[PDB]
């Protein structure tokens, strides 16, 4: 356990409430949330979505990339699911940071796509750490994973980093 | 000065492309950004929103508060100018952090009220001042619906020459 859960309040959203849950590095006190819809209790299998927070994307309408379109397509599901899961993983432009996102867009505006973006900015691939999101759904008392992805690598990935995936489930955007 | 602009690109949106800086705090290393629409040069008074970053209205859709709207709002204006600035201050929850803000919804969720171990607004915003000043920009004209804004944001050194209503 890297986490501790330290607070939770009820979100409205226009899908109805969801229980929006925070927690905070114990190492670092960095923060990350998760939002709950329905009783995600029950041997069922949960249906959870990983969303990593691209700033861009999620708030600044950024037609560059389509994590706005996939964040409110994940909460639509979840919530025609009628119980589910969205963790918001806070690792900025995979874990290096927005501002190394923008320097990467800063690149890209001359070609090079995000592989060798970051290799030039001194980064991987992806350099997430997804331990974090097994914590979360650890302190959420959740075993039994249905994914929300349309990426089968990242069900590799996920599992890898010790999350249940019991199932995996294609995302609509 | 307390920030350095560290980099910028081309920021495509559904009202055309933006112009988004990042910038960074000397001391903390704590990121903000800018989005620049059109040509902000010139002696005219520039068109410009001071937004503070909030993540549940932001980006995920919370009811609990209008900061998506205003958000949404305020870069359709600044569209509809053709030239303008929107600052994304990250100072989520009026410089408290996020997780004491979902803390005090816990709270607003009990009894308490946005008043109640905090004040009231624990906001810094010379960083904003030092944005405009990194963007090369001097007179603004302020989107807001909050007349003590202008006094607040004047006095933390921008200089604003007018106060313009955020139509929502
Ligand atoms: N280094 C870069 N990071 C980016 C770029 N565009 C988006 N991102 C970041 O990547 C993350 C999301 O992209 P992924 O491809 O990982 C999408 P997710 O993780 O949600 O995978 P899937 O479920 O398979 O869709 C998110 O944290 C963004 O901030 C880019 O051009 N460069
Ligand atoms: N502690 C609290 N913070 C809040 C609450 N509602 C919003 N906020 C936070 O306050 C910040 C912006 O809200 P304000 O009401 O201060 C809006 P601003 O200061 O930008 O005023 P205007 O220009 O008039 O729009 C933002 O970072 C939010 O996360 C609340 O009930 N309690
Ligand atoms: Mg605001
Ligand atoms: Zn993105
Ligand atoms: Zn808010």
């Amino acid at each position: 356990m890297q986490l501790k859960r330290v607070a939770e309040a009820k979100l409205p959203t226009p899908w109805g409430d969801f229980l929006m849950v925070g927690f905070e590095e114990l190492a670092t006190g960095h923060d990350h949330v998760a939002l709950v819809y329905g009783d995600i209790s029950g041997h069922t299998p949960v249906l959870a979505r990983v969303h990593s927070e691209c700033l861009t994307g999620d708030a600044l309408f950024s037609l560059r990339c389509d994590c706005g379109f996939q964040l409110e397509a994940a909460l639509t599901q979840i919530a025609e699911e009628g119980r589910g899961i969205l963790l918001y993983h806070r690792q900025e432009g995979r874990n290096i940071g927005l501002l190394n996102k923008i320097r990467a867009y800063a690149l890209q505006d001359q070609g090079y796509d995000t592989v060798e973006a970051n290799h030039q900015l001194g980064f991987a691939a992806d350099e997430r750490d997804f331990t974090l999101c097994a914590d979360m759904f650890k302190l959420l008392g959740v075993n039994e994973v249905r994914l929300l992805t349309n990426n089968p690598k990242k069900v590799e990935i996920l599992t890898e980093a010790g999350i249940n995936i019991v199932e995996r489930v294609p995302l609509i955007v």
